[PDB]
């Protein structure tokens, strides 16, 4: 279990990190990145606080105490403990402003370690070499959980439509592989130690494009190309209460003939393996993302009750009625999380997996409606979000006291009530805040794909059990049985169109 | 455990029943009512079928085997058995076309028998008489569960705004009470044996208007004034597959100086008792209604998959996408039911009550959206629901075979595919079917009131725990603590407006 | 200008009319059909009422006075007179309960007579015969406007996917053509004199399936196969105020070797002619349908204000707020109609055509939202639409006066207020009424196709003018100009993927 | 007609301007304000460009050529010219990024000069002084149109609930009045020459709080307290194409014993005058705001077609279908503007006023839906709006060319396609852009008030003409006539509740 300071020092390691185009020599001290790095350092210190040992840690099999971000659940009760762990962090991060602490990221490994042998059995290797990919996965899992390494996944590929820009193998040899190209998008890249590189199957994916591998962030040839930082380390925290903490950067990564030793490769070369195994990995991101959805909706409804109360509008029945739908928004997200847990079941390896049907459709409920919930919260604000005094306006020796007189409420000071506006403006009306909404839109399986995937499930086919009730009501057999009676009506008849 | 024939005979009892204005001398043989009465007779026979003993019956404490419509649940597992019981009936009734079999109606008593003493303690009696209302409730519960009586609630009052038309006590004496006035609305009235009369508190309710009592349907002075029947006993069942079964009538009831003996009175005269106890009774109607919502959404999505497949439109991506939202509609209802059960807890009397927060908001999710789900299913039909051949058209010696040629599908006959249209038309485009949609709209706490009630709950007050997360993010105390700091800013200052 | 009685007599003509499978010997006297036939008879008498001469008639070129259902508009002011004509009829029919009086149906001819020569020039004829199709159209138009014939279109085909069941030519000779097969759907078929047969292009349509022709309803071999009637000639009009008037039947038509003389053929045999000319005909149905949409929304909002006022709920702010959106629904429909008229322009033949962009998208606004407007109106009703006394209940000597006491409002009697419920139930909760909603859904270009058609218009292409503003903001050329700069960046560079 | 340079110099005038708390000594040179000031300078130069004389100017009555922002329309054709004038500016400002150039602001005066005498007749003056308020208005209008002064309205008051913080008269004398307090919100304050101070009636408004007056921005005692600037004068315009132009600041204004001479007062002291006259002034802001709505929706749909085409998603039918609804969104806004113009009518003074019913409800259509249109456009972007390379990333000597390879499209370069993302991010995902969306939400009569106002109109009362159609269908008199028949049913009867 690492300390914050050990975490911070692990980042000072030669990594090539671009932020808005600017090379960052030291992510732990640069103004664009240091607030977030410090926030993850604090994340690590808290795991060592005895007061939080129950929620944040577990004593594993060999008696060692490890952080719950390494905990594989074996039961419904274990899953519920992981839920409270995720909830701890979403609340600690003020509703979930940072979505990818290690607790959100390391979950992508749980399905690999649970069932490593297919990763090797399906694997695709040149020159008759024999690589022990399942051993590799088991070795990596023991290394990262023993050294408390921080890992971030990079699975999404650039949408190229004869060497593509996508990451691909350009050489295989006795020591390992060389890869060249881009990974399209990952999160917290400058703030972890190693990447979990992978693929989700897309049409046309070749063997040389199928690579799953652990690769350190400071490996020769790897460049992190991150979005500009929206952190405001020097702003007054009354004016910007959240961007002054830091910014969880997102970015791409370019691999300039990166060498990967075989011990770090988990699978190469089988596109079909990309078709079902990485989705079992992201089921676990979806689970924790779906829990965070409920917390965010909780923060929205609470802001809304405090805000409407502060403005004396909470007794308007239209307002009362919209608050009630915000409450329902929150409880819908919560209900899907409970349903997913309660109808979960154990994998062959013994991993208790929440039901992803309820996870994915709970996420769809959030994805479809969150921008309406946010729009409703903003609507409650009125003008305050077009203009609200800064702390400097309130501090002006003459105009300041007059602001505090003119903007106070019945039972709330001007500074406190404006601080409600500025909290809502930070999250939903700034570049800093808009990234949070965009990340939740586009990271994970997005709404349009949840829809398509849903309809490919076995449970929801025309012949699946979901049409049993309607077949009974209509007096039908299955598809094949209806088709048979149509054919005999044609066969038993005199028609010009058959 | 009564037989169907004993049930049917119990109805031939002198009751005064008006259906569309027509006096019905025998509800078991009249064409307007006999289909439904026969459907409840079958409901009773099935409880005696050994094949369904596990789901439909229980062996109670004294070793007697009784129908589950008398089963008080003591645990989460008991609640789950009641759920499967309700589900049995919604599926047997083809998705829930009849909403108030005895299994749906008798649940209003579970909270009375669980906690009868307040009904007497709060009670409101004249002339220094002493009535053992809690004994009365315990006696009634033993009578109705031993004789398998069929009961329907009448709680809703006419919305009068110096003797009102609402039911009220006009005399109290040693034998019992005399009541006079209307009950506004009940269901299955001509098809039960006794009414469960009651009140939900409204502003202005007087003592003499607060009456809770068992009263037999054939009591002197009681008139059932029911809506016209939409049953079609003589239609061809291919043309009208559901109205040919029967019609679950709804109606009002007028009490022309009805005498009620004290042994049948459960509480009189305390308006405040109407404020919280009857809502604990209807929590149990809401529970089963909320389960039925999921079944109905299951029937809708199944009809939609069969229908779009029958029309060759199921591969259009827009259609695929709308089917997926119908699937999600169904799973949202299901998830709220599971969440309500799992977060349930036991009353002081030992009754395991599902969490009504999830029940009520699951109902709100249905109530807000069902007419969009139905509208989507209808949209999938196209023209078929403006005109589709009757069975007589298909049977015409010359035009019939031509209809079967012109309207067949790839892998489905004309008759079978048109039978999909006519199933959807029955439920959603007829008087017979529209009653089902209207009943689900308006019976139970309707959407606008679920909203208002929600916001009166303790969990959702400005100072409740739902604003804890947002208070933490803002750095606030509770309402009283914010008010205090506002006051000192005023107090510590120089303003012209204070 | 025919009389009602001449109209009624024109229907007693040997026609083969099936209604719910039942052969109707005389549509003017049979209970299933006579109410509607009488309603169209009254439609004709009113054109002769001097009081309505201004709105209902015009004095054409040769000095003859004709009904406006034959009026070709030549100007924006003429179009506005046609609008008031359509509005007269939608208001006379109580908001539009019958959608296809002759005024709604004959409009499909306006674009043919305006531009007849392409109908012949494109035409497709066998055996080197020469048919004067444009002469035929001009002759037909003079016949039908001089004899005041009633015409209904049949354009929709059965969706067959080696002689198909669709109508097609099976012989061509010196006298005319023989056709065999179905037309899928028309309206008012038993109540007009001749059909306007036609096609809208679908993929796979053959030459022998492309037929445009006037054919009398009593032609040998033609069978009208209509939906069951929902008319209730014997119901009490207080209980059913609209189905007691009659039912505008919809149906199919089978052609059993129907002979059509050349003088009645307008075009045969060119599928491509079906691709753009019939849509110019239905532009005129869309125009009047779009005006009716506004009237229907007017009737809905008026019912809603009267109803909420009758229930004392009109001052609830939530109700006030929903009434306001119903008002906006009505004014949106109206605004699209005004915009279509004002931006109209004249055809080459001199016909002033309202802008169909605003017509079609005004229709889309109605089609997307009407079932929400109706659902809101129903929600305002409460329980009254589950049960409301019939006139017989109110007339009962003992219970009747008690109903009138219990159901009266502050300032409105029980009978009058229940008559609001029963008006809403007729239109939106019965088989009779549901047909109106279904007809408006599915007749005309439906919403999903309005969407697709919209995006095929020239105005809305990627290179059309609708992207001019955004091209200017981005600093782009047209598609071809952007493509050119992409190519040179590739060409001027060193890449592995080009 | 002023030049840009005369405009810029008029601003260097001693004004007290706070921007984010910082005193701005010269708004024409400070980085926070100079971009916008220069944009209005260009606005003025363009009026003098002969090429734009037709659209931008008019030759008034005395032969003088003036800018159209002073043009009072006298006809439907004049109104259409003003529409094209507003449209010119919304397109010049890239869809309307700046909402309050002088053309948007000076319109608040048109209704005063049209009908000045009530402003004096209603006026409320102390000490028996006689002030010629109508003369004052006529004098001011001649001064501002002759000197081309720039004016911004300040009408909104702080929501104080014994001297309030709201602006109010604290002295009246022979020279004029002294006012003290806040105005709550105005736009472009640092960039105009004089304020148009006024009030909209709120409950409790006193006589001393009713002040309408022209007051120069550099008057002794006036402080402009503006929101922080989101301008980015030093950013690369490829990264931020709109915030590099400037920022139209919004703010409050404090009056520290400001003296106003009588010649600048237009009305004081009659709260009732605030009830209907200022709404006639803002009708003209609403008109131009409503036109801008259509332009913005045009820019959104154009961005969306270019974007989906650039991503190869424009042929997905779901996408095609959502583009079509964006097109409809644009045409709905346009249709309401056309309807408002065409049904306009002339005031008593001769001013042709577009119909505000269609203006306000067209605005409501925008206000209710714009955040869904924006959310749809963002959804089309995918990941590109979480991260897209800056110009520095693209310029990197090694990673740059690789970015251009990996992010290019079929027929569009990487730089051009990313420039689509960054245009959408500027407008809808930054502080700079969010102000535009917030201004359109909250400035003007907002949606919830449009609803309430709508229902107070005469046209939409229970007894108004909108219920005529439904009264006819039901067979009712007016409210008074129904009430009469209810009373006689009570009177002619035997009831216990009357």
């Amino acid at each position: 279990m690492r300390t914050g300071q050990q975490y911070l020092e692990s980042l000072r390691d030669g990594r090539q990190v671009y932020v808005g185009g600017e090379l960052i020599d030291d992510v732990t001290t640069h103004p664009k990145t240091s607030g977030y790095a410090k926030a993850i350092a604090e994340y690590y210190d808290l795991h060592l606080d005895p007061e939080h040992q129950d929620v944040l840690t577990f004593v594993d099999d060999d008696g060692v105490r490890k952080s719950m971000h390494w905990f594989l659940p074996r039961s419904k009760a274990d899953a519920a403990r992981r839920r409270a762990y995720h909830e701890f962090w979403f609340r600690h991060f003020q509703g979930g402003i940072f979505t990818r602490p290690p607790a959100g990221m390391h979950v992508v490994m749980y399905a690999q370690i649970d069932d490593p042998e297919p990763w090797g059995d399906n694997a695709v290797v040149a020159g008759g070499r024999t690589i022990s990919f399942a051993d590799n996965i088991r070795s990596q899992w023991q290394r990262v959980t023993t050294d408390d390494v921080a890992l971030s996944p990079m699975f999404v590929d650039v949408q190229f439509d004869v060497e593509t820009p996508m990451l691909s193998i350009v050489e295989q040899n006795d020591q390992g592989i060389v890869v060249r190209g881009w990974k399209a998008m990952g999160t917290s890249l400058p703030f972890v130690n190693e990447l979990l590189v992978g693929n989700l199957w897309r049409p046309g994916q070749t063997s040389d494009q199928t690579v799953y591998a652990i690769v350190p962030v400071n490996t020769p040839g790897l460049s992190l190309v991150c979005r500009q930082s929206n952190a405001t380390p020097d702003a007054d925290p009354y004016d910007h209460p959240l961007s002054t903490i830091g910014d969880e950067l997102d970015g791409m990564a370019y691999f300039d003939d990166v060498f990967i030793p075989w011990e770090n490769v988990q699978h190469i070369g089988n596109p079909d393996h990309a078709k079902w195994y990485p989705q079992r990995q992201f089921d676990w991101v979806h689970i924790e993302t779906q829990i965070r959805h409920a917390v965010h909706a909780e923060l929205i409804v609470g802001l809304a009750l405090l805000l409407t109360n502060a403005l004396g509008t909470n007794n308007n029945p239209i307002v009362q009625s919209q608050l009630a739908d915000l409450v329902r928004f929150r409880e819908t997200c919560k209900a899907f999380a409970i349903a997913a847990e309660e109808t979960g079941f154990t994998t062959a390896g013994g991993l208790f997996k929440p039901n992803n049907i309820y996870v994915d459709l709970g996420r769809a409920h959030y994805l479809e409606n969150i921008h309406n919930a946010v729009n409703q919260l903003i609507e409650f604000c009125g003008r305050g979000v077009v203009m609200s005094p800064t702390k400097a306006d309130f501090d002006h020796p003459f105009l300041g006291p007059k602001l505090e007189e003119a903007l106070r409420g019945t039972s709330i000071s001007a500074r406190d009530r404006v601080s409600i506006f500025r909290q809502i403006s930070e999250r939903y009306l700034t570049q800093w805040g808009a990234r949070h909404e965009m990340f939740e839109k586009f990271n994970g399986t997005p709404l349009y794909l949840v829809r398509l995937l849903t309809m490919q499930r076995t449970e929801y086919q025309v012949d699946g059990p979901l049409t049993d009730l309607a077949r009974q009501v209509l007096g039908f057999g299955d598809t094949e049985a209806l088709a048979a009676r149509a054919a005999e009506v044609e066969k038993n008849s005199n028609w010009a169109s058959v």
